[PDB]
This record gives C-alpha cells, sequence and structure tokens, in this order.
C-alpha cells in the first residue's frame, strides 16, 4: 500500500508516532471519509501529520489548497494555522467538502476556510489580475488534477511570497514512475503517470524554486520560492 | 536494501530526479571523499541532506547544534542553509574524521560558522545548561549519534532549545529492525541498539513537551517541535 519497503514498517509509524497524537476531529473526519466511495483520494494520516507540523514550522498564516475532497488535509492545515489564519480552498466538487465540513466546524476552525466551488485555474487567474494578491500567500497545497500542475505552478509562483512554500501532492504516483511502460497499470495511473514524470523533471530544472521530493504519502514535492 | 522505500529503483529515482541535479558542488565533493573512508556507511544520505538543508531555511534557524558529525555531510548541508552569520555547535568524540571533511567546508565558505568540540556530547550539554544564558537559545538540533543516550540528550536539549524550536533525532527507524521479531537475523550493532530505539520512539510519542513527526527519510528522522 505505502511507498515503504514493508506494510509492517508503515503500520509501525502510524501506530507508534501518528495515531496516538492525531487530533480527535481528524480521527472523526477520517472515519467518515473511509465510508465514502472515493476514500482512496483522502490524505493519509502520516501525511496529514507532516502538513500540520510543516504549517507550524514555517509560521504560515495565509494559505491555499487546490483539491479538497472531504477535507482531511484541509483540516490538518486549519488546525495548525493561527486562530486568525485563512485558507482559500478550491474544488470542483462541493458536496464532498460539505460531507467533511461538520467535523471542521466542530473543531472550531471552519471560520478560517474560504471554500470556492469550481475549477481552480480561473480562480488563480482572477487573483493574479489584482497586484494586491501577488506574493500574498505563505503556503499552497496542490492535490488535484496532475495534468494541470505545470499550469498551477506558473500562477502560484506569482501568488506565493518569496521564501513561501508550495507542496505538490502524489509526485511519486504509486511508484509507477519507475515501472516500465508495459507494466500492468490502471488506466488512470497510466494516464497521469505521463504528466507526473514530466512535472518532476520540470520542477528539478526550475531555478525559481528549491525542491525536496519526500516519500511521505504518495510522494510530496516541497517547492520553496527563491526567485 | 539501499533505503526504507519499497524498491531501490524508486529510491534511485528520487536521487537521480530530484536530489543529485540540485546537490551543491561542495556536498558532492564531501560525499565522494567520504565514500572512500572505511566508515562511509555512517554518512547522511544525499536525500536526507537535501531535506535538512530545506528544513533549516523553512524554520529560519540561525543558531544550531549537531551531535554526531563524522566527516560532516549533514553538518555542511546545515551550514550551507544557515545565514552567513549563523552558527553550529558541532560535537563528536572523533576529531580526525571531522578534519577529513573540513577542507570541503572551508572551500564552501561556511566553515566560520562551526564551533567543533571533540569529546562526548553529554558533558557539553551539561556545561551549557549550567549557565542560564544558554537556556532556550538554540533554534535547531540534529542528533545523529549514540542511541543509548538519545533520551538523555532529549531532556538536556529541551532546556537548550527555544519554544517552537526543533530537534531532529536521526535513524529512528533503524533499518526497519523496529518491526522485526527478536528472533530475526540482524547485524550485531543493529540488535544492540534496537531496544533503545523502540523505547525512544514510544517515549517521544508520549512526551507532551513536544509535537512529533517520524519521517521515512534516510533511516528515519523524528522531528520534535518544542511546545512546552
Ligand atoms: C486527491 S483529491 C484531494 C484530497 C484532499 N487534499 C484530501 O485530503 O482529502 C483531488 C481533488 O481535486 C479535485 N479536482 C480535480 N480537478 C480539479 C480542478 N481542476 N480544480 C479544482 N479541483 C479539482 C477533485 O474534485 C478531488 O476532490
Ligand atoms: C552516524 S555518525 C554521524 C553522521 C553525520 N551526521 C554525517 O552526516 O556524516 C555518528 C557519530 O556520532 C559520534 N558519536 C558516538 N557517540 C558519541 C558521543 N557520545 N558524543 C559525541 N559523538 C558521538 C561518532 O563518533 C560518529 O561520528
Ligand atoms: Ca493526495
Ligand atoms: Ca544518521
Amino acid at each position: 500500500k505505502s511507498l515503504l519497503k514493508s506494510d509492517d514498517l508503515y503500520q509501525y509509524i502510524l501506530d507508534t508516532s501518528v495515531y496516538p497524537r492525531e487530533p480527535e476531529s481528524m480521527k472523526e473526519l477520517r472515519e467518515i471519509t473511509a465510508k465514502h466511495p472515493w476514500n482512496l483520494m483522502t490524505t493519509s494520516a502520516d501525511e496529514g501529520q507532516f502538513l500540520n507540523m510543516l504549517i507550524k514550522l514555517i509560521g504560515a498564516k495565509k494559505t491555499m489548497e487546490i483539491g479538497v475532497y472531504t477535507g482531511y488535509s484541509l483540516l490538518a492545515t486549519a488546525l495548525a494555522l493561527p486562530e486568525d489564519g485563512t485558507i482559500l480552498a478550491m474544488d470542483i466538487n462541493r458536496e464532498n467538502y460539505e460531507l467533511g465540513l461538520p467535523c471542521i466546524e466542530k473543531a472550531g476552525v471552519a471560520h478560517k476556510i474560504d471554500f470556492r466551488e469550481g475549477p481552480a485555474l480561473p480562480v488563480l487567474d482572477d487573483l493574479i489580475a489584482d497586484e494586491k494578491n501577488h506574493g500574498s500567500f505563505d503556503f499552497v497545497f496542490v492535490d488535484a488534477d496532475k495534468d494541470n500542475y505545470l499550469n498551477y505552478h506558473d500562477r502560484l509562483l506569482k501568488l506565493v511570497k518569496l521564501g513561501g512554500l508550495i507542496g505538490y501532492d502524489n509526485t511519486l504516483w504509486n511508484g509507477s514512475v519507475v515501472l516500465p511502460d508495459d507494466a500492468p497499470m490502471r488506466k488512470y495511473i497510466r494516464f497521469y503517470r505521463d504528466f507526473v514524470l514530466v512535472l518532476n523533471k520540470a520542477l528539478a530544472a526550475d531555478e525559481r524554486v528549491e525542491i525536496c521530493q519526500l516519500p511521505v504519502g504518495d510522494g510530496v514535492t516541497l517547492c520553496r520560492r527563491v526567485k
């Protein structure tokens, strides 16, 4: 299941270092999400823990999330932000968000969320149209449609502050990045594999950011804006 | 075997794609020097080096500490990331191996940041703690040394690191031996420290003075953010 050499080792991390400290609201949201047919899309508990610590470490206040689903990474983020922190959250699908929103409200951090229903790209274009929004975001978590990540990247580098951080999710893509082409793959795995392979090379060659691709979850590539 | 990941191929992909094209020349130099040394397996992997370097920048650290230096790959990764006036108090029982790597660090132009101390780290920590001026003065500590002392180091370091500061304990997944039965075949040094590591990991997860995150980078690194 995980990217690690054994399920035992992965389960050890969860049991030893993740679940004992998982906030109750996130446990709640996870268990709700696990019953939903699209539950494979949710952010893993270990990755949620990482994002939550990352938010604290970088002192982020104003963030953005592209790809919300039922809200596990969104809640992990909201809980880590200061009481007056904000998240601009985007998903084409509103109803899955609203499935998770009750947990977030109960957690007392729903006031931080500005949820927008619809495709992310036009929202980004509108933001960029106003210079006011340039360099205003501390952090962006991108966990949506892979064939648009290069396009998001172009826009987000205008919207994120110098020294700010963008996380691209699923950049190791089930480990399919090292399967031969003729290996058996699910259709959607094969389709997006092409884009992930290009994305990872484009980020490596992009001197506007410093990068770090981590084997957390399904891979996450941290991009720190330096130009 | 190369990594904690499900395949050497996947691990090699991370290095080839995302690490080595970005590795500073000075670190490549130190790595190639270190690779020739008999104890080279003790060195910090290039992917972990990259992660530590980004981490230092992200948390805005200036004053740090490293316990367990060897030839200095993690030390250099850190020194490169720190501001020009940043400092590292670096400790190792072995000076000769440090001095093997010091010329790369000097050439990289960040050797002035390093205060190297030869000897066991614990009495240095005790000496620091004896002077209140040192309390809560460190931004970051990387602990990559003797496992039977990690919990001892932890209590000392929580006095020396600022609220909101960060301690990273290295090798906390310990070759994955943490999920092997006592029965299983393992190298002697692995078996020797394995129960220290199992206890450590439980103790850190139970310690409300810190928030933790145990990452499958390198041989495992547990990040501990001081919150009390
Ligand atoms: C992997 S899920 C997000 C997971 C989420 N971060 C979590 O923790 O549960 C991907 C999401 O991106 C959304 N999505 C796909 N294309 C999008 C687009 N162009 N704009 C906004 N959202 C999109 C999908 O509706 C889906 O909910
Ligand atoms: C895994 S190596 C450190 C690797 C180093 N961070 C690097 O990137 O190459 C462990 C080091 O800890 C040192 N060491 C072991 N016990 C120590 C102690 N009690 N005090 C200080 N150093 C110690 C050893 O001499 C050895 O160099
Ligand atoms: Ca994801
Ligand atoms: Ca180590």
